[PDB]
């Protein structure tokens, strides 16, 4: 059987239309049908295919099938082993992909959406045993592994092979597609960091020492000594001088320590204007730092607009504001942007100047926040961010049953010791704030044992107590009572509660310290990308960059790169025989298992015990 | 008698040794500086700081027993973690600190005292230090204070705390005393626990290694503990003017005889490992696939032969 001529897309689409109707795929193509029929032979159509595939990938399978919109029926499939593959895995047939995959061209790629289509699917998961068998689909691995073979091949094609814009998934990167997956194992591969550190040194050899790199910055000159060893490939001077300086000063290492520095600076002045140089509304006038820091955030805005429109290429407006602020640290910034405009705006007022400066305080409280996120360029730092995020979660969780039990204590002793005390601000005060301070060690006796009273000056008339003249008298009718109540809320809360909160937080350092070489690798990579991005310029000098840029938009890379043809038929039959490779190696160490081997030499037993009993009856008719 | 480069590096690589050595300069310099009357106070700190130093470098005995020798490594481990803590703790407190100080004393203009609300006080908040006197509007006292910048910064009267959203300031102080005291500081303590899991691991091994260089070291040293120690000084080099339990010479003979013996000592092992690797399930089945298949074809053969008769 021929494959190429056997799978036509009028066969592929009868195979999409013979879906069982008990799996998610055949519920998925109904739910596209009818919306179809809606706005608007064949139970299924290659159109319902496209939006399924649509809303798992959405940028891979750009005109799979739309291309002629449909296509020809008796044509043969382009790519009869993806399709296969991609029909294949809609439907949770794990082996069958799997045999597919093995006879595709470009496995790592396929494998990579493999593992897409099944977490995705796992999310819609109409069952829970699919859902479960989805959950471990392995198709991550199999990249890995394959690309494993490969880096330990070539490790030169293999780079290629990352970079490379794939035939068979519409020029998509094998990146972009592990991007996609949001495959962390995959970006974790020994052979994708080392492309990434590739790529963060830029010109400079990879290892180059940190006190070296660190000194040159801090001593720009000496970058045309050869302090810094950089990789190979009068007015010939002057090109070769700035070519030595652009390199060394647009590599995305160097970018990140000058943003880094940049960054502390803006804080420094930031803390300097809040602090020391916070002067009356503009008929006193904001201070020149003050203006300069107004400068520095414009530039910060200007950043994020090139950022969120402008980023790298051409796709949907929307689309690129979408990938903007699915980013947290994204969301952060405009956070921080729209907290400084409104304080900005409240200090340019004079009946809303202390709002400005309240609303400029949590400002700087936003950005220092944001200044985290280098963390992620070292081991022992970047997986403390995200296990900082899972606890801030466990606090979230926490906080109900801290809540219930507060309101409930509180509640009680403000009653038992205040009756009398009608005002809601101190009745919020004894009732939950009061109670969250014992947590910490601060337990006011004085005002809940009546032994510990003093002899202060008290009054019991209530509107002497609203009036404020002099404190209210606490009630000491069951003061035992008061005093059992608040031991039983130490034990209770201080031990086993905030220990209950605890062993959440040792469980989930527990979780992500276990994984915390994956967490890292792939929060070095989100950290390279973003600064490989970036222009060469910090904030505020970033405004010449985006200036420069602007001009040679009107007047007039290392990674996702596309290949001649020769070159790109050569590392995909390259790949190939890697893939077959791996197999065959597969395939030797599943022969010589023990199971194997105990299988075979049962089966062979069984078949020796019945030619021997036939050979030695044979031999008794003599 | 080596080079002399080479005895000073492996000299300066032990950190004992290396401690040793800022013991020595700090009192020095702590010396030096009391010799004098204008330097007599610094000079008395200096002193008191070396005295720290010695008293910290007393810790090397704990490696002969083997209860205290694996904790110095868990606490070098640990004060590791700490360094690396620092990094978040000081972005953190520097965060918090200034947004606090900037909505409680706008008009403080002092930098020491910024500094002080900024990263002093909330780094007691952790604790237990918590003065709410000075961050609470209705437990702030009714103390003489003043809000003339004049008057602040020539410190006649305690500025006056801006009480402008003071139930910002209290959430803050709330969302502060959670996110550090329990989050953060568990953070660190989960990272000791690990250090410690892991050293604890490996205990016996470290303690073993410990052990054999503090033996080694006092098995080189004089056998006068100082003062004394100048007599034994004076000893040698008066013997060096006049005039191995380990790393000793053997004769050729016996030398040898030990290289012969070690020689059949591994080939025992060897064979042994040869031994053991033979009667293992793994062996022992592809012994019997191997044979089974022999004998199917070699069967097959004597079936064919005999159904020729
Ligand atoms: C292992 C486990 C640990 C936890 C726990 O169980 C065991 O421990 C138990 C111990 C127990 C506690 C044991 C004892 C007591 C005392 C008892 O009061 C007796 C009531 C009498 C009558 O009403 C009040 O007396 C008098 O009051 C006056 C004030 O009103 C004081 O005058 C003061 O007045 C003014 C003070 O402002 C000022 O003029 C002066 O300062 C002074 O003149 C007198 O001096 C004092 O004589 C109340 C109960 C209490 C606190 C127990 C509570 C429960 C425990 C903590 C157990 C735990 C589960
Ligand atoms: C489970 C979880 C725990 C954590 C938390 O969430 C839930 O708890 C919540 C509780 C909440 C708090 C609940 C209540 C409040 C009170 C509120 O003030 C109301 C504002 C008004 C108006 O501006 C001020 O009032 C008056 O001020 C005056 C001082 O200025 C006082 O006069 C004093 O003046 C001088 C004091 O020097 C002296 O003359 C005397 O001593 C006295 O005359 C008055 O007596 C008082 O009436 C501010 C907010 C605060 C603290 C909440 C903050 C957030 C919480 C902690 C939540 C947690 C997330
Ligand atoms: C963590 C939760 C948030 C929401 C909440 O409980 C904790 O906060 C508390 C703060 C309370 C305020 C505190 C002070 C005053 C001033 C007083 O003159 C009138 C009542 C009022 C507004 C109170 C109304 C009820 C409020 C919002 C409580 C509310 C359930
Ligand atoms: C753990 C870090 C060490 C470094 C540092 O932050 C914590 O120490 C802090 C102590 C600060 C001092 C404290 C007191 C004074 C006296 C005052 O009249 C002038 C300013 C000055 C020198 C301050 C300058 C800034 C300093 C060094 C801060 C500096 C970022
Ligand atoms: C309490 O107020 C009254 C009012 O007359 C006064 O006489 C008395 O001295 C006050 N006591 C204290 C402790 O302030
Ligand atoms: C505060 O200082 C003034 C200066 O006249 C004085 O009159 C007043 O008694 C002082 N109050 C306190 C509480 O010291
Ligand atoms: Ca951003
Ligand atoms: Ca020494």
């Amino acid at each position: 059987v021929n494959i190429k001529q056997f799978l036509t897309y009028g066969r592929l689409q009868e195979l999409y239309c013979s879906v069982s109707e008990k799996n998610l795929l055949h519920t998925l193509l109904l739910k596209k049908n009818q919306e179809r029929q809606a706005q608007l032979k064949f139970r299924f159509t290659f159109h319902e295919v496209s939006k399924v595939l649509k809303d798992f990938l959405d940028d891979t399978c750009k005109g799979f099938y739309q291309k002629l919109n449909l296509p020809d029926m008796d044509r043969r499939c382009e790519h009869p082993w993806r399709d296969l593959f991609l029909w294949a895995i809609l439907q949770n047939r794990q082996e069958m992909a799997n045999y597919f995959w093995a006879m595709g061209p470009e496995a790592v790629a396929a494998a990579l959406v493999g593992c897409k289509i099944m977490k995705e699917m796992a999310h819609l998961a109409t069952e829970a045993e699919s859902a479960r068998s989805m959950k471990n689909a392995k198709y991550e691995q199999f990249a890995m592994d394959l690309f494993s073979e490969c880096y330990s091949n070539s490790e030169d094609r293999a780079y290629s092979l990352l970079v490379r814009k794939t035939c068979c998934w519409s020029k998509a990167t094998v990146l972009n597609i592990a991007t996609l997956a949001e495959a962390k194992c995959f970006f974790a591969h020994d052979g994708v960091q080392a492309l990434l550190t590739k790529v963060w040194w830029g010109a400079m050899r990879t290892d180059t020492s940190i006190s070296r790199l660190v000194l040159t910055f801090f001593i720009p000159p000496l970058v045309w000594t050869s302090l810094i060893k950089f990789n190979p490939e009068s007015a010939t001077f002057i090109r070769v001088v700035l070519r030595r300086w652009n390199r060394f000063w647009s590599a995305p290492v160097t970018v990140f320590m000058g943003n880094v520095i940049m960054y502390f600076a803006f804080l420094i002045l930031f803390s300097y204007v809040l602090l020391l140089d916070f002067r009356p509304p503009p008929p006193y006038g904001p201070s020149a730092a003050e203006i300069i820091l107004y400068f520095w955030v414009f530039t910060l805005v200007l950043e994020e607009i090139r950022q969120s429109f402008f980023t790298d290429e051409d796709m949907s407006i929307l689309k690129k504001m979408k990938l903007y602020v699915e980013d947290n640290w994204n969301k952060c910034d405009m956070v921080a942007i729209s907290l400084f405009v409104v304080g900005l705006s409240c200090r340019m007022a004079m009946s809303t100047y202390e709002a400005g400066r309240t609303v400029l305080a949590l400002d700087f409280m936003v950005f220092t926040l944001r200044l985290i996120h280098i963390f992620a360029i070292h081991k022992q730092l970047g997986p403390k961010i995200i296990i900082v995020e899972r606890m801030i979660k466990d606090v979230f969780f926490f906080l109900f049953f801290l809540s219930v039990w507060l309101i409930a204590y509180g509640v009680t002793t403000q009653a038992l010791l205040h009756p009398n005390d009608p005002r809601i601000d101190w009745v919020f005060r004894r009732a939950l704030y009061r109670p969250y301070l014992h947590i910490f060690g601060q337990i006011p006796l004085e005002e809940i044992d009546a032994a510990k009273m003093p002899d202060d000056n008290c009054t019991t008339d209530v509107q002497e107590i609203i009036l404020g003249t002099l404190p209210p008298c606490p009630n000491i009718y069951a003061n035992w009572l008061v005093i059992l109540l608040l031991v039983i809320y130490l034990l209770v809360t201080n031990v086993l509660l905030l220990n209950l909160l605890i062993a959440m937080f040792s469980y989930t350092f527990q979780v992500v310290q276990e994984n915390a070489d994956i967490f890292w690798k792939f929060q070095r990579y989100n950290l390279i990308v973003e600064y490989h991005s970036r222009p060469a310029l910090a904030p505020p000098f970033i405004i010449i960059s985006h200036i420069t840029q602007a001009l040679l938009s009107f007047i007039k890379d290392l990674l996702e790169r596309e290949l001649p043809s020769g070159l790109d038929q050569k590392l995909m039959t390259w790949e190939t025989v890697q893939k077959e490779n791996y197999l065959a190696k597969l395939e030797h160490e599943h022969r010589e298992s023990s199971g194997e081997r105990l299988r075979y030499t049962s089966s062979k037993v069984q078949t020796l015990l019945r030619m021997v009993g036939g050979f030695k009856d044979q031999e008794k008719r003599m």
